[PDB]
């Protein structure tokens, strides 16, 4: 039993809710919140920009030190950093960004990072400003993640379509 509330149950391990991931994380304080990161951990917009704003830019400061030490992530890769005031940990995961011409096949690799964590609050990878079809992203999530994932979909209109079209 966990403290995630109000989710629709898509599968054995995947749950979905129309919610702002920022407001969700502040309420639940999960062990892990997933950020929709880019390889530079530049959290300018989308989910990343919003999560960073909620940390008062502490996420960006930590991220800049991480990059200065380690260099950029790989597309499809991840790193574990602090969750600041939102969660114990933040798993920064880089899905392919279609608006940059990145290979959508790397989306499965991106979701594989979730399997290293027993429970996660997460967005749909490569959705929103990363330009991929959120229906496809949900499909890959369900077919790749085996740990317990609580998906937050910000757009209510998108949330209803994801449920109504889920096979
Ligand atoms: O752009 C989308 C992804 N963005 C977010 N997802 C969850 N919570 C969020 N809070 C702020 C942004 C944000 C909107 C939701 C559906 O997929 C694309």
């Amino acid at each position: 039993v966990n403290s995630f509330s109000g989710y629709l149950k898509l599968t054995d391990n995947v749950y979905i809710k129309n919610a702002d991931i920022v407001e969700e994380a502040k309420k639940v304080k999960p062990t892990v919140v997933v950020n929709a990161a880019n390889v530079y951990l530049k959290h300018g917009g989308g989910v990343a920009g919003a999560l960073n704003k909620a940390t008062n830019n502490a996420m960006q400061v930590e991220s800049d030190d991480y990059i200065a030490t380690n260099g950029p992530l790989k597309v499809g890769g991840s790193c574990v950093l602090s969750g600041h005031n939102l969660a114990k940990h933040c798993l920064h995961v880089v899905g392919p960004n279609v608006n940059k011409g990145e290979d959508i096949q790397l989306l499965k690799s991106a979701y594989e990072n979730f399997n290293q964590h027993e429970v996660l609050l997460a967005p749909l990878l490569s959705a929103g400003i990363f330009g991929a079809d959120p229906i496809h992203s949900l499909r890959v999530c369900v077919d790749t993640v085996r740990t317990n994932v609580y998906l937050a979909v910000f757009d209510k209109n998108l949330y209803d379509k994801l449920v109504s079209s889920f096979l």
